[PDB]
């Protein structure tokens, strides 16, 4: 566990891990605090949730400072994704009591109905990539609900983890309602295991998502997982192409890449190819890359150098293979974790890495014949988080929204998480949904009650 | 797998297991089926939903015969499985479709709505207490939301299993839409890893749960689990006394005891608890025990040999313990599973029992105090399913509904399930939930769709 800035190598900060024990009394810590929280009222839940929000739209900048030191996204996007965070605060302080009300079916009982209560301990596996945004996207509606949290966060971002706990303790939340574990992957298990623990939520990539949820399953207990994805970006005859051209690209390298809903393989209808693929490598041409603390750069250096090794095998080996590169390809030649804004093409049927995420700014492009063709290769991947469709005929329209795979399915925008709206994957990019309704719903006790 | 006649002991037949590559081949016709069927209007899904419950209502006493002769419930209330099959059926033919509806929100787009589509394949492994209820609760809404099912039912009832998938051939389901595996417990792993199945939900004991979620974990794909339980049956000083053994009595010793919300463990006010405990024991003793396909008969064999050694022990145990037997507590000496309805009372802190089920007509007995003391005890078990308590203080009523550590809270009735309303567990009785609104929104992709 460290602070080591990606974009000059140095490490800044070393943090201890936790002992088991200090782990146990974590826990039997906030077991006690849930006992009390679980009987708080909607409205001191909101206040604090409030608060927070507040405490978030003040110090955006310092805290958005922290995320660039970390991970290396840039300065004015950490602060987007800092307002972000408050705004989800805001959402379920605002809906939450509402969205766990009690909801009454008419039966032969005096009073039937369901109502919501909290299951107790979550425990919360976050990544790195928003460090912030992810964790307060769980935590807003668990808090709300009346649960408590125990986060572990990705071991390169300690200082956002221990930010995030400090936020919630100055906004007012009872101590060992919200607690940030420093630990690593492999003292996840103990808290799995352990028996206050009731559910657990993970974001991240597959083998974190596979040990979490085995082990969850093992202990009875109900999980969420939101993975990774390779979304289709897919660009028709109809398309407005320089829109699509100018989403597109923000899509793909938004955080520097590292977005599970990034726009991640191309597709283009030939008719429209050669203009669009043009454009497109002409964005990626002129984006800035450099120090992401700059207000001017587009593109900061990958969080860790181990990403930045997996994106350079996986684009050498592709091009061995015999894809073609039209731009970049190479890590950058300075200080810092940087690879270039990249796009391949002519991609070898059975290369492996169509089969694989690319989290760096590397768009796949292909070319397609027709709408049947579009969505079967659109589909053709083990993930399935969102995907991007544009078109202004309404015929294809209807059939990208029905016929793709994703949890998410975005006509002439990019994919974008919103509060007002759930959000999760299906197939190998996970199952159940964070944000909207569903969000407060999925980790509390649906109980059912029936009067006579 | 084999109809082995509980009443008798006899074995009627024996039926071969599917090989893996038999269990291979349904798989492929199950996702052939699949791409067909998720185009199937709701119109022809509740047609053929409608089909099969008019089969279960006008052949309720052959089906019943077919349960009662496999795994020893008695006619009369297997018959009122056939008809509570037909009813969930109807259900879901009902609602389903409203159920899925869109559901728009406003945002900056267009349109923006969460839409709900089917995920494919889903793994169904099902017990022997309710061989049609449980499979039925299951099928109608997989298939009025458009996936297709695999069944691995219990290896005793092969003929309910193969009658299951008879019915709705019968009803007009297109092959491969439903399929019964006649499969052991080691033949899921299979099924579980095979990539065309996206989805597994489980109603029986905590290994096989605890199997069969962690092997999901593993792959990715998310879950329902729905264990076992030792519901708490309280009894306070203003309750309705003579209803409440009645009900009790009912609730406990009901499919010979054999219920994941059977009442087990009666917890009494010390006001009432000397006029409750002999009245209850009377109405016990009362009980019809013998050949489950006579009407007058209350109480069938257990279903298998094991579950009969299982609680002999059980009970045996708790016995050499210190505990007291009011009735029973004791194996028939008669052909067949036989145990009779058993009461046991002054059981030692700290004996094991007081932490399983008795999945067999065995009541615990316990006195308490007052209201705090019986919330912790009631809530003092591993498990976590329905909970049923009895007064006509409506502050009592209001702490026992939002203190019971339960999915399910019923106040003067015991706990059912009802179509109408959601059912599941809490704790180690598991998670997710069946029925209602929540039964056809757990296996669906719930895609969000924003168009420009």
């Amino acid at each position: 566990i460290a602070t080591i800035n990606p974009t000059t190598g140095e490490i800044c900060q070393r943090f201890k891990a936790l002992t088991p024990a200090e782990i146990d009394a974590k826990l039997a810590k906030a077991q006690e605090a849930f006992q009390a929280y679980r009987r708080t009222s909607f409205s001191q839940r909101r206040q604090w949730l409030e608060n927070a929000a507040a405490i978030l739209e003040r110090d955006t900048s310092k805290f958005a400072e922290i995320m660039t030191t970390e991970m290396g996204k840039t300065h004015q996007s950490a602060i987007a994704e800092a307002e972000k965070s408050a705004l989800v605060c805001r959402y379920y302080a605002e809906h939450g009591e509402q969205f766990l009300a009690n909801e009454y079916t008419e039966t032969q009982a005096t009073e039937s109905y369901v109502c919501y209560q909290p299951l107790g301990i979550l425990l919360a596996v976050m990544p790195w990539n928003f460090p912030f945004w992810q964790v307060f996207r769980f935590a807003a509606p668990a808090l709300m609900a009346g649960n408590v949290a125990v986060l572990k966060h990705a071991s390169n971002v300690p200082q956002c983890a221990l930010a995030v706990e400090a936020i919630l303790e100055a906004a007012g939340f009872p101590e060992g309602v919200f607690q940030t574990l420093l630990i690593g992957a492999s003292q996840v298990e103990q808290v799995i295991k352990d028996p206050r623990v009731k559910a657990a939520t993970l974001t991240g990539s597959e083998p974190a998502g596979a040990s979490l949820a085995s082990l969850a399953g093992q202990e009875i207990k109900p999980t969420l997982l939101e993975l990774g994805g390779s979304d289709p970006f897919v660009v028709f005859p109809s398309a407005d192409l320089d829109e699509a051209v100018e989403v597109g690209t923000v899509a793909r390298t938004m955080n520097n890449g590292q977005s599970c809903i990034a726009a991640k393989r191309f597709i283009l209808h030939e008719a429209i190819a050669a203009e669009f693929l043009e454009k497109l490598h002409l964005k990626f041409a002129s984006l800035k890359i450099g120090d992401p603390m700059a207000p001017e750069t587009d593109i900061g250096p990958l969080a860790t150098e181990g990403i930045l090794q997996d994106i350079s095998r996986q684009v050498d080996q592709a091009v061995a293979a015999g894809a073609k590169i039209l731009l970049g390809g190479r890590p950058l030649d300075r200080a810092g974790y940087f690879y270039p804004p990249t796009i391949l093409t002519e991609i070898p049927p059975g290369a492996k890495i169509l089969q694989e995420e690319l989290f760096a700014p590397v768009a796949m492009v292909f070319t397609v014949k027709d709408l049947d063709q579009a969505i079967a290769l659109a589909n053709d991947i083990p993930f399935g988080l969102g995907a991007s469709a544009w078109t202004n005929d309404p015929a294809e329209q209807q059939r990208f929204i029905q016929e793709l795979d994703a949890g998410a399915v975005f006509i002439n925008g990019m994919v974008k998480s919103d509060p007002r709206l759930p959000f999760g994957g299906t197939k190998r990019s996970g199952y159940g949904r964070e944000l909207g309704l569903a969000g407060i719903r999925t980790f509390v006790n649906a109980k059912t009650v029936w009067l006579k």
